[PDB]
């Protein structure tokens, strides 16, 4: 079993940028739909 590498794009709602991504690593600088 290896992580999945998801390719994603930055828009909303579907993925967007947490309030305090910059302090927030990996996959939590993300949020959305």
């Amino acid at each position: 079993n290896k992580t999945v590498v998801v390719t994603t794009i930055l828009e909303s709602p579907y993925v967007m940028m947490k309030k305090n991504h910059e302090m927030l690593e990996g996959n939590e600088r993300y949020e959305g739909y």
